[PDB]
């Protein structure tokens, strides 16, 4: 399997209709089909497993994972901003004078019309996992709005989906910003080498620090002028490092060669149950993370 | 028009053609675009765009010349997709036989099957030679890139031997000094964006922006062992810039004075604010390139 890179996480508001055999189903008249030559981007449902299996849905203890693929055209901008020149150039190439807002929606169009059909594609997949005991989604996905169209593509197939971002009852940054003061981040978790400090001013100052040593007076001395840690690079338990953003998302995942190889001697062959037990295995230790997680920045906000 | 990044270079030796010899080399080595089928295809273009024909502009011994690039938009993945998925056809009735000649003589079907429906991405290279100095100034901000512009020139002209500037001292103990000490050389005063890297091959990264760097917080990372490699600097109140220990100088910002001063009674005609902005700017970099020199130490060997 793939392991997630990055992580947004939701509260899915107290259960959905999650008959997986009628999710399965759902999620079936969503599967992804390609553009057509005036589409610019498609999205749908692919199965996680990928050539291995045809089912949208894997389930393994009460965690649902399932993959949403994306088509967008290559069309730079670019590209099109010079086809239009080129043909509202011609018309005056034969007596000048351009005009005017609705009348280059039309010949704007023609270009698209145009261009469309030979444009190549580009192609994107996110993976989403549903915790279905906690009460959480987790998305793997680096930008809010790549997990707002997965979440909405989902809403989707199956109607109504209230999620929300979990938000903590102390404020990130500062949560942050005392584990460096301290020189110990709360318990379960500790520092690593990676922090990004910002002024509480717009324009008062702004320090990226990588392979640094945190618990220094060097970056003691950031906080101590007013500047809050706005980003922290944490490993959890000598198995997961990640970079913590006061937006609540993690950035760049990585996970322990033991965790990787943990499942080394599965033939290299059954693929469906190399998945199984990878998939089993990444979600235990992320739920656990987690739940250590909020705990560390301070509890939910009731 | 304004140059946004700078590489520097020196010139080996006088250039000895005459620029309309020069004009002739370069018309031969002249932009014309990609066919269906060519993927990219370099050459000069007028550094003055429409209102001129010629591919040298010059002033005062300082000669523009400008390179246009351009490249079919065909990623990689695309390639490999088509291939792939016509090879899984050849899986109609097997053997197997000639993934060596025959997925060979494949890639070619697919490249020109492809290759015409591709976009095109285009760049320019403003390139100013200073005939006086013997450098060469390369609107570009990496190096490979300015060492492509210079290919094309040397292959115009047969030979151009070119270095960068080689500095006496490091440039970043020069950077490092003036944070420490609290002061920039005269002519340039340190603004507020700094990389500071630790000399151990293990060490730091700091990245500060919108920072005060006469500060506490700053010069700490220096008695810390860190050496400033990349430091923002306002030269005279008139141009910004990021200097860089590599040599280079990013991010050009000319204040709006200079932008301005040629502003007035220059309306429809373009080829006279030209030759006026050009002149004005060759010879006010001229100045910052001097002043910078010696300012950072000094030269050579
Ligand atoms: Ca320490
Ligand atoms: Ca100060």
């Amino acid at each position: 399997m793939l392991w997630f890179k990055n992580l947004m996480v939701y509260r899915l508001s107290r259960e959905i209709s999650l008959r997986a055999e009628e999710m399965e189903k759902q999620l079936a008249s969503m599967a992804f089909t390609p553009c057509g030559s005036q589409d610019m981007a498609k999205m749908g449902w692919v199965p996680p497993m990928g050539s291995h299996s045809d089912a949208l849905t894997h389930v393994a203890n009460g965690q649902i994972v399932i993959c949403a693929r994306k088509e967008e055209k290559i069309l730079p901008s670019p590209v099109i901003k010079q086809a239009l020149e080129a043909k509202i150039a011609k018309l005056e190439a034969e007596q000048a004078r351009k005009l005017k807002k609705t009348e280059k929606d039309s010949l704007k169009d023609e270009v698209l019309h145009s261009l469309l059909p030979r444009a190549f594609s580009r192609f994107s997949q996110t993976m989403m996992w549903i915790d279905t005991v906690n009460g959480l989604i987790m998305v793997d996905c680096a930008s809010a709005k790549k997990a707002e169209d997965t979440l909405a593509l989902l809403r989707k197939s199956l109607g109504s989906l209230p999620v929300v971002p979990l938000s903590m009852e102390n404020p990130i940054e500062l949560t942050l910003t005392e584990w460096v003061r301290s020189g110990s981040a709360a318990q379960g978790f500790q520092l690593l080498d990676e922090a990004e400090l910002k002024s509480l001013l717009e324009d008062g100052g702004v320090i990226r620090a990588k392979k640094q040593d945190l618990t220094s007076e060097e970056i003691t001395n950031h906080i101590e002028a007013g500047k809050v840690v706005t980003k922290l690079a944490l490993d959890w338990q000598q198995r997961i490092q990640f970079v913590m953003c006061d937006d609540g998302s993690l950035k760049r995942l990585k996970f322990c060669d033991e965790l990787r190889d943990q499942n080394e001697d599965i033939d290299r062959e059954d693929f469906a149950q190399r998945f199984d037990a990878d998939f089993i295995l990444m979600t235990g230790e992320l739920a656990a993370l987690i739940q250590n997680l909020i705990e560390g920045l301070g509890g939910e906000a009731q």
